């Protein structure tokens, strides 16, 4: 599982959504570099001008690309279920606002690491920050805080990312995160830590397409060391 990773992985990524009964579909390209926790993609709109905001989607559309250092590489679930991969599950509450609820199978298909993502927002309202486009197109760093869970073989995952809103103001997205691997061999399930994330979006000058370019990285901590 680790030893899919020691290079360069093109990555896809496909989602397809449907919030307030606003349906769209993102795909995403580029490549992942596990060793340094680095991965760049182009995520484009194939059903026109997007429903939602591009930061609401950012953590839904590939934690496998995260640089775990070599003392904690025992706590690395997600490589471990590679290549067969994992389900990813996210239930997105929005403070005072809608509520998404994601589901995707992150696995490898060939040489090729894709996440596949089925989204469903509800309750959104529509002066809302979300569906009222008032979100800042940028992107905090954030500690995805990582839990075992070993009834279901996989993980759990926690943290509130905090959107900027244009008049100053911060709109909160509480994150509820479950991994479960997809395949039967045995997978690593970690102690308590989590994940330092950064995000920089930006856009492709010569895309006339909706669109977001991301560059992401990660890194594990949050474990012990030297007695």
């Amino acid at each position: 599982g680790e030893e899919l990773f020691t290079g360069v992985v093109p990555i896809l990524v496909e989602l397809d959504g449907d919030v307030n009964g606003h349906k769209f579909s993102v795909r995403g390209e580029g490549e992942g570099d596990a060793t340094y926790g680095k991965l760049t993609l182009k995520f484009i709109s194939t059903t026109g001008k997007l429903p939602v905001p591009w930061p609401t989607l950012v953590t839904t559309l590939v934690q496998c690309f995260s640089r775990y250092p070599d003392h904690m590489k025992r706590h690395d679930f997600f490589k471990s279920a590679m290549p067969e991969g994992y389900v990813q599950e996210r239930t997105i509450s929005f403070k005072d606002d809608g509520t998404y609820k994601t589901r995707a199978e992150v696995k490898f298909e060939g040489d090729t690491l894709v996440n596949r993502i089925e989204l469903k927002g509800i309750d959104f309202k529509e002066d809302g920050n979300i569906l009222g486009h008032k979100l800042e197109y940028n992107f905090n760093c954030h500690n995805v805080y990582i839990t075992a869970d070993k009834q279901k073989n996989g993980i759990k995952a926690n943290f509130k990312i905090r959107h900027n809103v244009e008049d100053g103001s911060v709109q909160l997205a509480d994150h509820y995160q479950q991994n479960t691997p997809i395949g039967d061999g045995p997978v690593l399930l970690p102690d308590n830590h989590y994940l330092s994330t950064c995000s920089v979006l930006s856009k492709d000058p010569n895309e006339k397409r909706d669109h977001m370019v991301l560059l992401e990285r990660v890194t594990a901590a949050g474990i012990t060391h030297g007695m």
